[PDB]
């Protein structure tokens, strides 16, 4: 179950030891009330148990009810909210709103009601009630958590038990969180290896990117260490692999994914990028083989190490990085680019789901580098049966060479792609909220042998330390969540 050992080291502190932190910390509300979980839940219970805040606690519980609920329930849904909250002579009527927005919200509809009614209600939230938190005993209790979250964290507390597979740079294992329970992934790189091959600026962006990103759609880092021989990422398992094995290995005498599937990942990818490019980062790296799969059959991307984050008013970049036949043809070129090169990545990734071959080769074929070039520079794409009209169309708007046609990200997002007939049955709305059921489950599918293969300078070692910079807050609070031990700790008397 646990190591009872590791286990008896969660606990909560007594409160002088907590003095320092104060300082240290961003003691605004959308930071540690808003983002962080177990702050959430903590404002949250103050919220209960002082009773003249409740009518605001339950508008802000159905407003995000509201928006997660799905379509022929929503209509139902937005009456009740108008009645309870919004009508002068009910019981939980909110009278800290202003005028304005109580008027707006009571009429109409579309894909976005109470958007500007939820600002509202944070607003307020964010006055009295929270100044009147911080004089509370749950604030206190936050603060004694923040400090069992900054204790060491180390190699010790993590049990490897299975081989999940191999990069450039050592293995990666599935393993355990010793206290917790909780499974992970550890990625890990050997030092002189990195050193020999030039990889250290590789690796600490990938690390550097895993940590500030928080999407369900790529894989989160938790915990980052070293090892006297290791630098090691803990991360998210994805338990079913790359969604290339999918494709090929399991039914050979009929590979490829039927459609609706086909979709859905498609629609999980795009989700992706877009937080990668609302933070002006370039993947660079985009292909089946790197995109994997969960136990509930979710997707992420994965592999950061070719990355690139444009800095303060740059809006292109140059360089000659990633894999052949998902190489757009801008980049083949010399030129500058920018996002351009994810979306035709992503056409070649839907066309080889539904194809079971690539666009410019046949299945099996074997073509030296220099000439599948000059066929993604000039050679027109064929289409066989087993596409329709929208996905045909769809591949089409992405695999086109010109960048300034091509489809993609601007003005800040990816809601013109959204349109596209393909995602017609899609919905956008529940997807990003982790509640479409998907239309496939893995069913029962779950490495061979090869042994294995200069002292360091303060360059190397400091880099190290600096690489290895312990553990991430948003994850931390929600393995507490998720395996039960906020539960039995957060106690009063
Ligand atoms: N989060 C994860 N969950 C489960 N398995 C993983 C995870 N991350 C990586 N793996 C497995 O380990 C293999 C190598 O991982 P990864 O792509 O991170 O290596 P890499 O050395 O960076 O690769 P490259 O040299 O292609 O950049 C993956 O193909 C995958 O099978
Ligand atoms: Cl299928
Ligand atoms: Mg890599």
């Amino acid at each position: 179950s646990r190591d009872r050992k590791y286990l008896a080291r969660l606990k909560l502190p007594p409160l002088s030891k907590c003095e320092a932190l104060r300082e240290s910390l961003d003691l605004g509300f959308e930071g540690m009330c808003l983002e962080q979980p177990i702050g959430k839940r903590l404002f949250q219970q103050f919220l209960r148990t002082h009773e003249q805040h409740g009518p605001a606690l339950q508008l802000w519980k159905d407003i995000e009810d509201y928006d997660t609920a799905d379509d022929a329930l929503r209509p139902q849904k937005a009456q009740a909210l108008r009645a309870a909250y919004l009508e002068p002579q009910a019981q939980l009527f909110c009278s800290f709103l202003d005028a304005e927005t109580v008027a707006r919200a009571r009429a109409g509809a579309g894909d976005g009601l109470f958007q500007p009614l939820l600002r509202a209600v944070l607003a307020h939230l964010g006055q009295a009630p929270f100044q009147e938190f911080l004089d509370s005993k749950y604030f206190l209790r936050f603060l004694q958590w923040k400090w069992l979250e900054a204790q060491p964290m180390g190699e010790d507390w993590f049990l490897d038990f299975r081989v999940l597979g191999r990069g450039g740079f050592g293995e990666v294992f599935a393993c355990q969180m010793k206290a917790t329970g909780k499974l992970y992934a550890c990625k890990k790189l050997n030092k002189k290896r990195l050193k020999k091959r030039k990889g250290y600026q590789g690796a600490m962006v990938e690390k550097k990117i895993l940590a500030k990103v928080h999407s369900r759609f790529i894989v989160s880092l938790a915990y980052a260490f070293e090892t006297k021989t290791d630098l090691c990422l803990v991360m998210t398992i994805m338990n079913g692999g790359d969604i290339r094995y999918h494709i090929y290995n399991v039914d050979e005498d009929n590979p490829g994914f039927q459609e609706p599937r086909a979709i859905f990942y498609t629609a999980q990818i795009v989700s992706g990028l877009e937080h990668l490019h609302q933070r002006n980062i370039i993947y660079r790296d985009l292909k089946p083989e790197n995109v994997l799969l969960d136990d509930d059959g979710n997707v992420r991307i994965s592999d950061l190490g070719l990355a690139v984050e444009l800095k303060a008013g740059q809006t292109k970049t140059k360089g000659y990085a990633g894999t052949p036949g998902f190489m757009a043809p801008e980049l083949l070129l010399g030129e500058e680019y920018d996002f351009s090169v994810d979306y035709f990545a992503l056409g070649v990734t839907l066309y080889e789901m539904i194809a079971a071959r690539g666009p410019f080769r046949a299945r099996g074929e074997k073509v030296e580098n220099k000439e599948l070039k000059q066929r993604v520079l000039e050679q027109a794409v064929t289409y066989p049966d087993k596409f329709s009209p929208a996905s045909k169309d769809f591949c089409e708007a992405l695999l086109q060479k010109d960048p300034e046609k091509r489809l993609g990200f601007r003005d800040g997002s990816c809601d013109g792609l959204r349109t596209h007939p393909l995602f017609r049955d899609i919905s956008w709305r529940q997807l990003e909220a982790g509640m479409l059921t998907p239309p496939f489950v893995p069913d029962s599918r779950t490495i061979q042998d090869v042994g294995a293969f200069v002292a360091f300078e303060k360059a190397d070692t400091e880099f190290f330390q600096e690489f290895a910079s312990g553990t991430c807050p948003i994850p931390w609070q929600e393995e507490m969540i998720e395996t039960g031990v906020f539960g039995d700790l957060n106690v009063w008397r």
